[PDB]
């Protein structure tokens, strides 16, 4: 679909088998979601954005659908502030800017 | 244009007479530039990133060309590690996510 951007451009993606609300973020390089339970094994990274760092649980190759469009990816969970959908994801499901 | 999401959005703006390199950023409600000396009045504001907050200054009715594309609004200055264009501004210049 085609996303006007006056109010944050927030979706409906299925994660783990468990739906959630999160933002299409063109400003971020990785995805980053809200505290969670994940299978599989992870590794501990740390990001620094605006504000600062935070610390991160990364998961490598995480089966997520975005808006009916499946992705497979690295998925970052930790203290965020909102479900962040990244570059890494959002170029597997073809999206672009455009103006 | 259409930008591909494979790199960060990066592009060039004009704003107070001067060029610049700047972050299409759909995940920012606000647009925030890195510390420069804007002549006007302004308000404090503090916006929150992943990390925590940081403080800006608010200046209102800015003028900014994106891509040669013109657009007025609330430009945030202060100390941000990069020039973010956000939704107050991507709107006005007709951008739109697509996939
Ligand atoms: C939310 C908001 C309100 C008003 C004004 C502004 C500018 C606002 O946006 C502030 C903001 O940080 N939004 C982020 C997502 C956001 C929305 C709401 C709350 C918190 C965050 C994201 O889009 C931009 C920001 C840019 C950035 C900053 C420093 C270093 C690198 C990149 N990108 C990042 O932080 C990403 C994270 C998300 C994986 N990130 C950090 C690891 C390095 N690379 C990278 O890409």
């Amino acid at each position: 679909p085609q996303i006007t951007l006056w109010k944050r451009p927030l979706v409906t993606i299925k994660i783990g088998g468990q739906l959630k609300e999160a933002l299409l973020d063109t400003g971020a390089d990785d995805t980053v979601l809200e505290e969670m339970n994940l299978p599989g094994r992870w590794k501990p990274k740390m990001i620094g954005g605006i504000g600062g760092f935070i610390k991160v649980r990364q998961y490598d190759q995480i089966l997520i659908e975005i808006c009916g469009h499946k992705a497979i990816g690295t998925v970052l969970v930790g203290p965020t502030p909102v479900n962040i959908i990244g570059r890494n994801l959002l170029t597997q499901i073809g999206c672009t800017l455009n103006f």
